DNA sequence: TCAAGTAAGCAGTCCGCG
DNA sequence: GCGGACTGCTTAC
């Protein structure tokens, strides 16, 4: 096999690389690299090598790091550009591995780890590791094992050792549940004390050294505390045998706000899932708590256990050690599903950075770039320091709030990259500017043509039309991966369909679910083998299906996050290739296209309507289209449709036949009149939406701008067994809206764009005479809480002071001087609650800990004075009268009148 | 919340608004 | 009480 590289590092005058040899095998070098870098010459001095801007350049042999390093300041001093890749490690992989690179990821040793430290006296400080650490589950991906690190004797108890046997047994019968798929795969090692145990810990991490680190926070605390717990002990030469090539640096932060200490182990590259987690997943959790998280990604009910966690190793060793086991579990059990460390690997070795890069779009495009331009002997650009500028963002038409019946949405393919495609948006393919007009004209098509020579966006910029500029070539290639795994993800989800289309019809008899690769479309074979199924079996296969179609999603999500990371950048300071030239070139060009299509599209249909100045347009964001199309429907009648089925059947028609082509034309009318070097903007049919066929649905409304709802029976090609809602912006959505809550506002949009005002009426009312029996973490609100310090004065709420904040304080002052208590971590999010006037806390509000139950120690207070007519009309009634005025209509009836006798 | 971008909504505070 | 100037937070894209 060919030879990739495992962790790269720069230490002094020296290249430290773990790579895999060609043979397999584990190795690691020091290598003495000498750097190349770049000044331009005169250009009689003929040279190989030429600037992006075809300036010819000398390179320049460094005999070291340093002297390269000292050099750029020289450069700098004197005041001339000094080019080339600055980042050495970057430089050397990229002459070390001049290929693109196939890695191996069964070579490649990724380790999840999770201690855990008993602490009587408040939360363990890592930097602080005054308390021991009594146990370490380390799980090692090569050998597949969990290794147990068990301490009997501490200073906080003496214990007797875990059992697996024990471990095993349901929680109905004493055990822990240890799932019994891993329960073969544990290496069990008690220890007499601490000492002994740190010691065959760093044995055994030599041996089996990870070079992706991974697991749950443990980039804010278990690595630091192991780090600082053994340096306290043992001391630092010792603590520093965690990194291979015992270097470490105590490394911070970033604000904005505060400061924290984590410590970089070189050679090694740590993911820490939570931040994999937050980068990856596209969520925005009430809480990030492992607990939290395991349930709302595997429907794992969370770990129980009596006491605080703090008393558990020695009132219940047993579970204390199952428990760390299952931990590090739940984090693998996540990564077989969202897939997040294959996805990291996949863009680490294609760009050529340190994995944990990855986590940098900014550090990954860099590198991307500078390999595509060293393969032409091209050279890059000295980074340079920029003030911070605003500038102009997409286009957010106002919608007239309302109800809609008949919608279908439009949507450009993959916009931003699109159009730096379409346009050849780069650094180097600047050509220049043009006299701008204002952007209506373009929108509407009377300004001049600004170029009949150069590609062009309505901010001004020109560019040439002759070749590709590095950054459209680049993007393009992501861009194509991407579709890859979208048309992946598309087809398990299509397929899932199917799967839950039988569901109706479930066959009686025991069967297997089929062998088959749900990231295609099923083969009329396989369709009829499906129709023959038990529930068992085809409940299986949607359970595959929907994990397809999660590993599709995060490969193809995660790499348009990549593309647009690369838009964005451009207006970034920090970015190499910042420029607000581009950056707005690009987001100009989206304004323009996307209210040119409008006006197209209402063109459009008022023609074959036969009428005038109807806007049929009746909103759009960014790159999307919404289209009203009551008349469309009606033309054939309402009446004249067997089925829901059929009218979205005949939409769908209408959409692809007639309204692309007309829009197909009027984008390619767009390009000409920019110029542009080729024709980019697709744009499909993204939702077809409308109520049930003989319902009194109302199909969808609109507040305001990003807040909407629909009934969507087709997204995408994906037609549903069951009508979808797309709700977009609305409290359903937020992650400050209690639970209970979005649960029951979604219920009542259901209710609304489905049944109607009756129905909706019918569930408002019962809502709120049952909301009193909600559990108090189903009905609080959430927020992240920053600048606690800032409005403490009392500590009571200073000037100004957040509401949220001011729960933080009541909380604060509820549990003073109480050392178990758990303590609301600046940064983090809370949980909140009103709190009845003349209540003793106080205060109008409370709030502690999200995703925890707040102690026992205030508990039963606050469930007593918990105002639940505050919480009701904040959360739920305001938010719900917001939706019923835009859709017209009342969640009360509401005079008769009628009756008879009752009037 | 270290780690590409802007647009824009709603909660809440403070205070005007005769 | 509603709305602006504003801070904080959170979406959509
Ligand atoms: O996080 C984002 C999301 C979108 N955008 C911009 C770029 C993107 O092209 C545009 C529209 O985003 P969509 O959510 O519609 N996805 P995109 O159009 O990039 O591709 P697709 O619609 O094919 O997913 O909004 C960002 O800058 N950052
Ligand atoms: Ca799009
Ligand atoms: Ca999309
Ligand atoms: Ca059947
Ligand atoms: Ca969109």
């Amino acid at each position: 096999m060919k030879e990739f590289y495992l962790t790269v590092e720069q230490i002094g005058d020296s290249i430290f690389e773990r790579y895999i040899d060609s043979n397999g095998r584990e190795r690691t070098r020091e290598v003495e690299y000498k750097p190349s870098l770049f000044a331009h010459c005169p250009e009689s001095q003929a040279t190989k090598y030429f600037d992006i801007y075809g300036k010819p350049c000398t390179r320049k042999l460094f005999a070291n790091m340093r002297d390269a390093s000292q050099w750029i300041k020289r450069m700098e001093d004197i005041g001339l550009e000094a080019l080339g890749m600055d980042d050495f490690k970057l430089a050397y992989l990229s002459d070390t591995y001049n290929y693109e690179i196939k890695y191996d990821h069964t070579k490649i040793r990724v380790a999840n780890f999770d201690i855990e430290v008993t602490s009587p006296d408040g939360f363990p400080e890592p930097s602080q590791a005054k308390h021991p650490i009594d146990a370490i589950t380390h799980y090692d991906s090569i050998d597949d094992r969990f290794y147990v690190f068990d301490l009997l004797n501490s200073p906080y108890g003496n214990v007797e050792e875990w059992s697996i046997e024990i471990a095993a047994k349901l929680q109905e019968q004493g055990g822990d549940e240890v799932p019994s798929e891993i329960i073969d795969k544990i290496i069990y090692m008690p220890f007499d004390n601490e000492k002994e145990l740190l010691m065959e810990y760093l044995n055994f991490w030599q041996q089996k050294t990870p070079v992706i680190l991974t697991g749950w926070n443990v980039e804010s605390f278990a690595i630091p505390y192991v780090y600082n717990r053994i340096k306290n002990i043992f001391g630092e030469s010792t603590a520093k045998r965690l990194s291979p090539h015992r270097k470490t640096r105590v490394k911070v932060i970033e604000n904005m706000y505060g400061s924290r200490e984590i410590i970089t182990l070189f050679g090694i590259s740590v993911l820490d899932y939570i931040d994999l987690y937050k980068k990856f997943s596209f969520t925005n959790q009430p809480s990030y708590s492992l607990d939290y998280i395991s349930e709302f990604e595997l429907n794992v009910g969370k770990l129980k256990y009596d006491g605080p966690i703090s008393k558990l190793r020695e009132s219940n060793h047993q579970r204390y050690i199952s428990y760390n086991i299952i931990a590090v579990y739940r984090v693998l059990q996540i990564d077989a599903k969202r897939q997040f460390i294959n996805l990291s690997l996949d863009m680490g070795y294609y760009a050529k950075i340190q994995i944990q890069s990855v986590f940098s779009p900014i550090k990954t495009w860099d590198a991307i770039i500078f390999n595509s331009l060293k393969e032409q002997n091209k050279v890059i650009p000295q980074g340079r320091s920029h003030p911070v500028q605003p500038y102009p963002g997409a286009f957010v038409k106002e919608p007239i709030p309302n109800r809609y019946k008949y919608v279908m949405s439009f949507d450009l393919t993959s916009l931003y990259p699109s159009i730096i495609r379409q346009v050849n948006i780069s650094p180097e393919t600047i050509a220049g500017t043009f006299k701008v007009a204002p952007l209506h004209d373009y929108i509407n098509a009377v300004a001049e043509r600004p170029s009949d020579v150069y590609s062009c966006s309505p901010n001004g910029m020109m560019y040439y039309k002759d070749r590709d500029g590095v950054v459209p070539t680049e993007i393009t290639k992501v861009f194509n991966q991407r579709k890859e795994h979208k048309g992946y993800m598309l087809a398990a989800q299509r397929n899932g369909e199917i799967i839950k289309e039988a569901l109706h019809n479930p066959n009686l008899s025991v069967d297997e679910p089929l062998d088959v690769d749900y990231r295609f479309d099923f083969s009329d074979e396989i369709k009829e083998k499906i129709k023959k199924l038990s529930a068992k079996s085809l409940n299986e296969m949607l359970f595959r299906a929907q994990r397809t179609e999660v590993a599709g999603m995060t490969a193809q999500i995660n790499r348009k996050a990549l593309i647009n990371g690369l838009a964005g950048a451009l207006g970034n300071v920090w970015f190499r290739y910042y420029d607000l030239r581009n950056a707005t070139a690009i987001t100009t060009f989206g304004q323009m296209a996307l209210q040119w299509i409008e006006r197209k599209v209402n063109e459009y249909l008022n023609e074959v309507c036969g009428t005038e100045g109807e806007a049929f347009v009746l909103y759009g964001d960014t790159d999307s289209i919404y289209v009203s199309a009551d008349k469309i429907i009606d033309k054939v009648g309402e009446s004249k449709f067997r089925d829901t089925n059929h009218w979205v059947d005949f939409l769908d028609k209408f959409a692809r036949e007639r309204m692309e082509p007309a829009i197909d034309r009027g984008f390619r009318e767009m390009c000409e009149y920019m110029n542009n070097k080729q024709h980019l903007m697709f744009m499909d049919r993204e939702a077809i939406a409308g109520p049930p066929l003989g319902s009194k649905g109302i199909g969808g409304f609109w507040t305001g701008k990003k807040r909407y709802a629909l009934n969507v029976w087709d997204m995408e090609g994906t037609r549903y067994a069951e009508p979808k809602l797309k709700i977009m912006g609305l409290e359903t959505q937020k992650s400050s809206t209690p639970k209970a809550v979005q649960k029951a506002l979604k219920e009542c949009i259901r209710r609304m764009l489905q049944e109607g005002e009756e129905s909706l009426q019918e569930y408002f009312k019962e809502f709120e005479k049952e909301f009193r029996q909600l559990n108090y973490i189903s009905i609080a609100s959430v927020s992240s809480a920053n600048n606690i310090a800032k409005y403490d004065v009392g500590g009571f709420p200073g000037p100004k002071c957040p509401f949220h904040i001011r729960g933080i304080l009541t909380y604060n002052r509820a549990i003073k001087g109480n050392i178990d208590a758990p303590q609301v971590v600046e940064g983090e999010k809370v949980y909140v609650l009103p709190l009845r006037e003349g209540n003793p806390f106080g205060d109008k509000c409370i709030a502690w800990p999200s995703g925890t139950e707040i102690t026992d120690l205030i508990k039963d207070d606050v469930l007593h004075w918990m105002d639940y007519t505050v919480l009701l009309e904040k959360t739920f009634i305001k938010p719900l009268e917001g939706f019923t005025s835009a859709a017209k209509l009342d969640y009360e009836k509401k005079a008769s009148l009628f009756d008879m006798f009752a009037f």
